[PDB]
């Protein structure tokens, strides 16, 4: 039967009960020991309230805001007898501020995104740079520098960001092994970074194809998705963003860097969900992905940076999302950008509404001796239904990653603010793998120059197929 | 009961029996008197053969080619008694060569496209300019100059090109009435061009939204459309192309003109089916269309050109396609361009497969005192099934236009080579309108600058919303 990993000795406060909350709650109940009355869910939605009442869980129907979060969360997280756990799966709330509050009060914390308080994403007085995930991530890095160590808080530990950081480490180990390179696997950041450099990894796509289909066709003027519509549109409207490799020799005219921070990122002055890149997955083969900004695009490139004695970067991989969402979400983006405004309505596909499909989610390492290697999960909706309730394949990859992060935080409770790249990737994947369906590594000889140039002139670099110049759809 | 317009006493030679041929044959049998035995269908496919045999129509299973078309077609065209009619609804055949052969033998001719002999659309030695619909149309204009008058041959008389020319004339008439512009209805090309100028029509979109949906979801690696997949992909991979208005102040860097010809066009060094434009239809409201090359983009702009004494163009409207095909076709394009190659299979949706939807097809006249005016057909699949067999709503708009052109040609059989713009639009709409469902004119305050600029800097022209600079998706 199911492993019980740990006792939680205090309140469990779940903030948000949308698609990921609904998928995560049963895993928390499944895999942790605690008094049922210790758990409470906070969400402003009536829909969420009715579901929570049906599950028999405590529910507080309230939006967490800048104005009320201290008054609301501090008593709940410190109810005792010991250390509680704040599980933040919301939108419109500040990850940074709630995280800092949890840490001040000795409660563990996990989220799946660096979310700002409501109002941030569409503030007209904000420059595009300030709306970037690079900038949000830097607030977390600064918080860590200001308060090193202390109670563990896990930032951005979903499927992506989150799990895919663990896939990158496993992929690097697999590439090395497949070359006949034997020896101790890296243990430090510097060793991982040098492994990527030594293997000649030029860059990484977070290469995803969602093939989940609904029993009903896409309705006119309804945005459809397999996870948060609000969250997807939000990130989709942020600037296109990528971790920027040292091998790159070209960037578009509307690309910009950053004055400060870890130094690993650029962004484009255009929305990521209307930016296309040429990419590849085992089931899709060659496909367009959208260049949607993601925390791990920066965090992985940062993690895998090799610096010289002077502190200058001598190696860093390119890293970015290449997202092909479900067909109805592709159509939803076409409708939204085509109308110049958000649809009147939206819906997230429930498992009962999905006829078939998978969420194929992995990391595509390219530029090395075997050209390209994809490593990740091919979780189907059929398998999902067999092993976890109240979610689709997309949800389960995320909720199981939150599970793994919670297990790691409980096992390593004095580690301070950490990213998915900081966790024991083997332990996390050990906890998560029961919920990931097939997990496979696949080589391909495909490159962004396959079939090019065609019948029109193209600005391409034939000496280096994986240059962003060739990947970006222009 | 249905009107029988004329008796056809000679052979009726239908070249091609795909989606449009299948929809047109029943209309021909319905609306003309002739012995069924004088009908002959020529198509290389087994599928076409089985369908023709089921209809009891003579069938020749041959591909018409540059090598055989004279030997194959001349005896069919001249079998008598009296004048034959060549109804050309094929792919991979030269419209020009077959047209000249019909004329040389005294047979009437109609088609729905200026198609080249097989090999042209992907000939690697052709310059982009030579692959343009402008260049193909010039071969027809040259033929007309070379042999003025003579037997009627109707070039490009489907739904679009074809019907939309008649919609432009009716729209201009409606606009004049609404804008209070006085004068007699134009009766010459020169008078039409002057009316468009006097109304201040800056440009015209062929503004289409197809909402037909199938009872099955789009299959992976299958291109799905409501009409010719081969024909759609061929034109989609031709350069983006537009009739170019005198009001335009900007063209993109990869835009090019023509050294010779009528002078009304430009093209872009990129495929039209992967080129988006901001447009509008009554059912879609604001939407993306694809800037797919079309004969009427050039023919309508050329037709509405006003010249001074020197022969210099002083007024010309912009004119181009702004096509939003059915959702499964939108997905098919994303798949094809994302993979960089055609799908391994394709299918055209049958009326028996379509669960609902319309083919909303009209002309959007803009820049005048009432901003924009859309005029056209909103034909539904439900209505289509009630009034015509063996076709969906897209098919019926095309087949009924072919019917109209055939009636016109019989009533005007010595008019020489003509385009849809040369036909009497009232007579043609009188024949076609019973098959068009609701035909409506709608005004809108929408412009391409609606909601712009937004979150990111945009290269827009704020002085004139309808500039191509604002329409083209960059
Ligand atoms: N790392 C990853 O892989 C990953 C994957 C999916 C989702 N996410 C993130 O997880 C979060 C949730 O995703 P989802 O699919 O569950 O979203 P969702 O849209 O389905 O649900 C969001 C929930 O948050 C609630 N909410 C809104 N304002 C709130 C407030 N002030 N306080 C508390 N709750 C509030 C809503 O009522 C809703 O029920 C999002 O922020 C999303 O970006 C991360
Ligand atoms: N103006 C318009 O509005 C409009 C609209 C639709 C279609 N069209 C055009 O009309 C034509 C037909 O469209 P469709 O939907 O019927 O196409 P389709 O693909 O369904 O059918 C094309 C037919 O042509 C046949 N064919 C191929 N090679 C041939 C040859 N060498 N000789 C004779 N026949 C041959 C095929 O076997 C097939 O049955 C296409 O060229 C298309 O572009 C125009």
């Amino acid at each position: 039967d199911w492993p019980v990993y740990h006792r939680i000795d205090g309140p469990i406060v779940m903030i948000g009960f949308g698609s990921i909350g609904r998928g995560t709650l049963p895993l928390i109940e499944r895999h942790f020991a605690f008094d049922r009355s210790k758990l409470v869910v906070i969400d402003p939605s009536d829909e969420a309230r009715k579901l929570a009442e049906a599950r028999g869980v405590r529910f507080i129907q309230q939006a967490v805001t800048r104005d009320n979060y201290r008054e609301l969360l501090v008593p709940l997280l410190t109810a005792g007898p010991g250390q509680g756990f704040c599980v933040n799966l919301s939108v419109d709330t500040s990850s940074l501020d709630i995280m800092e509050l949890a840490r001040e009060n000795g409660a563990l914390y996990i989220d799946t995104v660096v979310e700002p308080w409501l109002g941030f994403y569409f503030d007209p007085d904000l420059k595009p740079e300030a709306r970037s995930n690079y900038a949000l991530r830097e607030t977390v890095l600064a918080a860590r520098r200001n308060k090193p160590g202390g109670t563990t808080a896990v930032s951005c530990c979903g499927a992506n960001p989150g799990m895919v950081s663990w896939f990158v480490k496993q992929a690097l180990v697999n590439l090395a092994a497949d070359l006949g390179v034997t020896g101790e696997e890296p243990t430090t950041r510097e060793e991982w970074a040098r492994l990527a450099m030594d293997l000649g990894v030029k860059g990484i796509h977070i290469a995803e194809r969602d093939t989940q289909r609904a029993s009903f066709p896409k309705p006119f003027d309804v945005f459809v998705n397999t996870w948060s519509v609000e969250g997807f549109v939000s990130e989709g409207l942020q600037p296109a963003e990528l971790g920027w490799g040292t091998f790159e020799r070209w960037m578009p005219d509307n690309a910009r860097g950053h004055d400060s921070g870890c130094g690993a990122g650029i962004y484009l002055l255009q929305p990521g969900a209307n930016t296309r890149v040429r990419s590849w997955t085992p089931t899709a083969m060659a496909q367009y992905g959208f260049l949607v900004t993601h925390n791990e695009s920066i965090s992985i490139a940062d993690f895998l940076t090799v610096r010289d004695a002077a502190g200058q970067a001598v190696y860093r991989p390119t890293c970015h999302y290449a997202y092909h969402p479900c067909n109805d979400a592709v159509l939803s983006l076409h409708e939204m950008f085509g109308s110049g405004k958000r649809q009147s309505d939206w819906r997230i596909l429930d498992e009962t509404e999905i006829v078939d499909g998978i969420d194929e989610l992995g990391v595509l390492l390219y530029g090395h001796g075997k050209n390209a290697y994809w490593y990740g999960s091919q979780l189907s909706i059929e398998e999902t239904r067999r092993i976890a309730p109240d979610q689709n394949a997309t949800g389960l990859q995320v909720s199981s990653a939150v599970l793994a992060g919670m297990v790691w935080a409980l096992e390593n409770p004095n580690a301070g603010i950490v990213e998915a790249d900081d966790l024991d990737f083997r332990r996390c994947l050990e906890v998560q793998t029961p919920y990931l369906g097939p997990v496979v590594g696949v080589y391909t000889d495909w490159t962004p120059l396959a079939g090019r140039p065609g019948l029109f002139p193209e600005d391409i670099d034939t000496s280096d197929p994986w240059q962003f110049r060739n990947v970006l759809v222009r």
